[PDB]
């Protein structure tokens, strides 16, 4: 035991906890100045005792060197996109289809309802609680390695906030740029004779395809987790909403507008409520993602790859 | 001009025409013995004058040498699979969804209704009327090069039957093994202490993954074309059914049970009629493939890749 090792450990724990309160709970227990005091105390002590510097320390989010190019990552589990609907009647047709298709239709049929964030879909792998890799969705089978860029995102923990993390956990979510950060970015870019972005989605896409993580760090990106891919060494909750509450409880940011709704009519009320809040959210949304909450029912229903909306195979019983 | 070149040309034309009548029209104008007389007259003349032997001659379906392994082919246009339905109510939900989603719903809504063949999906490319390449569907993006095996299939023309073939035409269909051929294959395999096949789909899959085309040739495989991929240098018909009538008119085999139906009720009558004929067809089917007939409506409706059946994005207008 040394006093330096203990001070480093204590500072790291305290800082990760403050990052959780600020970023995930939106309820910081200390002012930003106090967080920064401890942050640059940690940074200086590590630099004076580099034998104790860890790769997942709060001070190590930015790789000091730009990359040459992005490597490709093949997802172990396919990463899905979403089919869409443009009206209440079309949404009702989607529900009616599920109701007939299910072996046993529960009473009620519960949906996890989420805002549809207009950003870039990503996969972030935690091995024994440590962030080891991150990839873009790509085509759903293969994506690009954006690990270094994802590490710069302030609300993405470099380590899970739990003493018993799973052996492996893949978090899936959307990276997006809120309105305030987007407005600042364009003001700065116009002042410094640099290129402006047309909308926050383009700004987030561009920021994540940047090869220098020093540049990504200056871009105000945020993650909101919406699902789980790989999960080894953990009994994941059996409902989608509980899985999200679980990710939040171990350090992962989740959108606070998510709600449970029973049946199509309550779901359409959620859709209208979010449609009315659009103006007040502070980030861009495209619509709502409506998900069957029960995981066993998701597994039964399954997914479809490269299928026309203009044809169907009516199978014989 | 030489008399040998003229005799070879005449024999090839006559044989390709008889192959069309026998395989595509199911209405041969001559007996099998007459077709064979001309066939082995062509084969002998080519072998006595090998300078005039062509790669697309009716006698050149079987590459005399097995391959080492299958090469991979990336489809230029994605090759689609089908979503499915298990009841009238589920099928009606699929139609109701289309009716609401379309900008303008026509009166009537016409469907091209086909039996769902239980075989292997393939892509066959014709360049200036010549069969140059064939691939399995694979994952819809990449498949295996099965050109040599596809050339052995008796009802697959090595050249299109038209004096003005498109610059490029990609035929998509199902390769399957009819009941009679399947029964013969298993009888022969059991007699010759060889492995039997559980069902015709397995027999067709196995036959197409064979590396020696000499073995594929002895397997009674059939193509039925169900669509078109690439098409350059041709104004394709604007309805799916007319595109199939067009493929038939230029030498490609198409299933004769295909019909046009107006609205969901007529479509369900087609489904019940085919379900009753199952016993009498002479090949295995899984159900029916029901397609929006209008090509512009197919283009408007589009397709979905890797999407859950348990979620939807209701987009804001
Ligand atoms: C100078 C400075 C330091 C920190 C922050 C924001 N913030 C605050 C906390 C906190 N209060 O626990 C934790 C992490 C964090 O990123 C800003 C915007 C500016
Ligand atoms: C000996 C032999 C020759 C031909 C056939 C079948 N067949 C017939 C014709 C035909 N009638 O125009 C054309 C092609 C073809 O494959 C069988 C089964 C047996
Ligand atoms: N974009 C967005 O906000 N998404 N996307 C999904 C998604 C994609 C596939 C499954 O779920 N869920 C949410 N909230
Ligand atoms: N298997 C079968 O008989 N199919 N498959 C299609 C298909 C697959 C994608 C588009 O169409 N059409 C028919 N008749």
């Amino acid at each position: 035991m040394t006093n330096i090792q203990t001070q480093l450990d204590n500072l790291r724990k305290t800082l990760r906890q403050y990052e959780y309160e600020y970023h995930v709970l939106d309820n910081p227990s200390v002012p930003d100045s106090e967080y920064d005091r401890l942050f640059h105390q940690l940074k200086a002590l590590e630099l004076e005792h580099p034998e104790f510097l860890t790769s997942d320390s709060p001070t190590q989010r930015v790789g000091a060197k730009p990359l040459s190019g992005f490597s490709q990552i093949r997802h172990e589990i396919p990463m899905l996109s979403l089919d869409n609907a443009f009206s209440d009647a079309e949404f009702n047709a989607f529900v009616k289809r599920i109701e007939d298709r299910l072996i046993l239709l529960p009473k009620p049929l519960t949906f996890c309802c989420e805002p549809k964030l207009d950003g870039l879909a990503v996969s972030i792998l935690y091995v024994n609680g440590e962030l080891t890799q991150a990839a873009t969705r790509g085509d759903g089978t293969t994506g690009e390695d954006i690990t270094a860029n994802i590490r710069t995102i302030r609300n993405v923990p470099l380590q899970l906030l739990t003493d018993n993390p799973p052996a492996r956990l893949e978090v899936r979510g959307e990276v997006f740029m809120p309105h305030a950060g987007f407005e600042r970015l364009n003001k700065y870019a116009l002042e410094h004779n640099e290129k402006t972005f047309a909308n926050p989605r383009n700004a987030a896409a561009g920021s994540l395809r940047q090869l220098d993580p020093n540049i990504t760090s200056k871009r105000p990106l945020v993650l909101n987790a919406y699902g789980i891919g790989i999960a080894e060494g953990v009994d994941l909750p059996t409902t989608h909403y509980a899985r999200l509450q679980w990710l939040k409880s171990i350090g992962i940011p989740v959108n606070p507008e998510i709600r449970l709704c029973n049946g199509a009519d309550e779901v359409l009320g959620f859709y209208r409520d979010i449609q009315n809040k659009r103006s007040s959210l502070g980030y861009d949304i495209d619509g709502t993602v409506l998900k069957i909450n029960d995981i066993a029912l998701q597994n039964e229903l399954g997914f479809i790859s490269k299928a026309p909306r203009w044809a169907i195979a009516y199978k014989f019983p």
